[PDB]
């Protein structure tokens, strides 16, 4: 029985190596990684790989790994797939911990924009969780943390993290992580998966997929939101992605909004993440 070496980038930035049989489905590898992480609330997470066009793809746990990675390396990342709107409802602290690590990367990467004050507050909870109570002995007037907090660090930001850290004395890691999440969950881009697209006129937009529905990001005076219930069907054809939008009560017919994606693979990717989000948040 022939086994393939898998390398998985974990949310702490470390690399986990394991083997699976070469005809293994994604679920096999995912189960191994989750056991390694002592993670039980697995439904919110997934593995990603980079395709031949270097796009992030979710590893489908139901399909053979080899038919997804195809010509590429068996190299993956462990990631949050479904960001819970209410992380306080998660059963386990360790689930909230992995969600925090994901969100820290979302912030540093600039995928999750955040005000100065919220960057400093989130950073102050991370420090409290990781180091415990504020200590002046490690932190002088010239202190810069090893913790990456933001896409662009300033001395201002470092000072504000310390000021807020001082206020968190006696806070345990689980408590600090829960505060981190109570703040992060409110950010307008929390758990929004963004896709580049053109509207039916050829104007460049962004489509965002998240718990509440589908968002269209245009000129920035116009953001359209379609709650999952208002979305009757989702489809793709060639480079095109279509959503059918329910009639307003006493309307005879549904409306169709068409979008142009970069290529067929990008349209299929968007369709699959929309279907998955619609199912997940319909049931949650
Ligand atoms: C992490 O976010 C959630 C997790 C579980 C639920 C679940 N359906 C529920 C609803 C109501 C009361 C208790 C459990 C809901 C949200």
């Amino acid at each position: 029985p022939k086994s393939m070496q898998c390398k998985v980038i974990l949310l702490d930035g470390s690399e986990y190596t394991c083997d699976v049989e070469k005809r293994s489905r994604g679920q096999v590898l995912f189960d191994k990684v989750c056991e390694h992480l002592n993670l039980l609330e697995k439904d919110y997470f997934g593995l990603t790989y980079r395709d031949a066009e270097n796009q992030k793809n979710w590893l489908d746990p139901a399909k053979e790994i080899k038919k997804q990675v195809r010509s590429g390396a068996w190299h993956f990342s462990f990631n949050v797939k479904f960001y819970p709107p209410d992380p306080a409802q998660l059963s386990e602290d360790i689930t909230r911990y992995y969600l925090c690590l994901q969100l820290r990367d979302d912030i540093v990467s600039g995928r999750l924009p955040c005000s100065f004050v919220t960057l400093a507050l989130l950073g102050s909870y991370t420090v409290q969780s990781e180091l415990g109570d504020y200590d002046p002995d490690e932190c002088g007037s010239d202190y810069i943390s090893e913790f990456r907090f933001a896409p662009n660090h300033t001395k201002e930001l470092e000072d504000k993290v310390i000021e807020l850290h001082k206020s968190h004395r006696g806070m345990t890691p689980a408590e600090a992580e829960m505060h981190f999440l109570e703040n992060a969950k409110k950010l307008s881009m929390y758990g929004v998966d963004l896709h580049h697209a053109k509207d039916s006129e050829g104007v460049e937009i962004m489509l965002g997929v998240c718990a509440s529905g589908l968002l269209i990001y245009r000129d920035r005076l116009r953001i359209n939101r379609f709650a999952w219930p208002k979305v009757l069907k989702i489809s793709y054809k060639r480079n095109n992605f279509y959503i059918k939008i329910r009639p307003g009560e006493f309307e005879q017919f549904e409306s169709t909004i068409g979008f142009k994606l970069p290529n067929h693979r990008a349209a299929k990717r968007l369709w699959k993440v929309c279907v998955e989000h619609h199912t997940f948040f319909r049931l949650l």
